[PDB]
């Protein structure tokens, strides 16, 4: 009931949001290895939620009749300049990740695939929450 | 305090409990795909399993003074020819990480370091429990 189109795109983000789990935990590796435990704690946090939100789209590739198919995850970076640069990169990627929905979103409007328009309708409120929480963090260590 | 073999060696298990979680995950979409929804879930519930395995690695290493390097996670198989297909593959998987997991003890030992063979005995009867529980699961379905 879903197009192979939207399925595509669909598994395509369930593999983005496993990377973007394995790359919060790899920040938080960087921040353990530098003693801040309470912003390790942070990324561990985010890399749980991520790994949430695939599940998520797991389960619905599955009700709308689809397959998932696991991808590769690549090696993502493991150090950052500092504190305030590890978090940028994270804006940086969350903004990308928030970019790849609306790009789903165009694609299930196109298609009238209005299932897909609402359940993708969470998750851009959550990476918009996401995003802001990240632009508060870094505005909160400004100099 | 750990040696940076051991370190190594704790951070290349780290990763293959990684790589072992996204399997059974794959094996979940596989079950999944076929209707087979309780041997999916078995297989949801051993890839959360895997994952924990992997983050007691992962504050092992911190607690020792060591830190997490992660590593791209190669793309799994995602089709079996049948359940006990699929179950035999998980057993011949489990068995190679209980040979991984016995040469990480083996180099313990060659170390003296008391603290890692105390900490992987864990996993080593984990392991066991988990070949066994396959083990029934293929004997509970023959022919």
């Amino acid at each position: 009931v879903i197009s192979e189109k939207v399925r595509k795109a669909l598994n395509d983000q369930l593999n983005r949001e496993i990377y973007s789990s394995y790359l919060y935990l790899s920040m938080a590796t960087y921040f353990d290895a530098e003693g801040f435990k309470g912003f390790a704690h942070w990324m561990k946090k985010q890399a749980q939620e991520e790994l949430t939100h695939a599940m998520k789209f797991y389960e619905y590739i599955y009700e709308r009749g689809g397959r998932v198919e696991l991808e590769a995850i690549e090696k993502p970076p493991s150090n950052w300049n500092g504190i305030k640069d590890a978090f940028e990169a994270a804006l940086k990627h969350e903004e990308f990740v928030t970019q790849s929905i609306y790009n789903i979103l165009e694609l299930a409007f196109e298609e009238k695939d209005h299932a897909t328009v609402s359940f993708l309708k969470w998750f851009v409120d959550e990476q918009v929450e996401e995003e802001d929480q990240v632009r508060e963090i870094l505005d909160l260590l400004e100099k």
